[PDB]
């Protein structure tokens, strides 16, 4: 009868995630990098010096989380910033190299996230991601 | 291909559950109220008086998210903190009336976010993602 939140399509979405990020997590070598570090060191790598606005386009998330990683990113030299109030990012070389290191791990990664799911069932989760993020 | 982080299943979930924390904060009356914080009030609901463990075991939330959660709903009264009757030591969570009230007030809302969240996705396809996440998030 009643509500059962944990049958609910939006919990089911957060245990997914969350799986996933713990999955990145073990899988990393020596918490190096977190997903969103590593997902805006992507976004950089494939597209080039980007605006703040660019980097939440490519990456999904969040203004505020966006900042503070290129903070800690820039601290650690893995990327460059340079202004007059609108700013580019840059991948550094060591930026790249570390990025080219972790892609190994990020296809291991998305086996691991995929777990049980059969061929079939790969294609139809994907399917349905697409089709739920896009409308 | 070479591998680009935005095809890949993990980034999808990111984009998905973003969509659906975004349709959660749109469609809640109770503004101050997260995703988290209202999750943990169901389970409560349906499970009675939990440990921390209890409430990381029966949402699969992680136990930082829980703690913040609880000590929230500590400050606005919507559940009581007291002492395991077995361990005098340990502690456990349990509902306030207006703890429970409010899960109440909620429950319409968390349909319709659960609708739209479906959005477009037709009986068959809302079947599927469920099954296809639990099965996922299992092994």
């Amino acid at each position: 009868g009643p509500y059962h939140f944990s049958e609910q399509v939006g919990h089911l979405l957060r245990r997914a995630y969350q799986r996933h990020v713990a999955i990145f997590q073990q899988t990393i070598p020596d918490s190096k990098l977190t997903a969103a570090q590593f997902v805006v060191l992507c976004a950089l790598r494939d597209q080039g010096a980007c605006s703040l606005v660019d980097v939440v386009k490519a990456t999904a998330i969040d203004q505020a989380t966006v900042r503070g990683v290129i903070e800690r990113l820039k601290a650690r030299k893995l990327l460059a910033v340079s202004h007059r109030r609108k700013v580019l990012v840059t991948l550094t070389p060591d930026g790249r190299a570390l990025v080219e290191e972790m892609v190994p791990f990020a296809e291991q990664i998305t086996q691991s996230t995929f777990g049980g799911l059969n061929p079939a069932e790969r294609v139809a989760i994907v399917y349905l991601l697409r089709k739920m993020s896009d409308a």
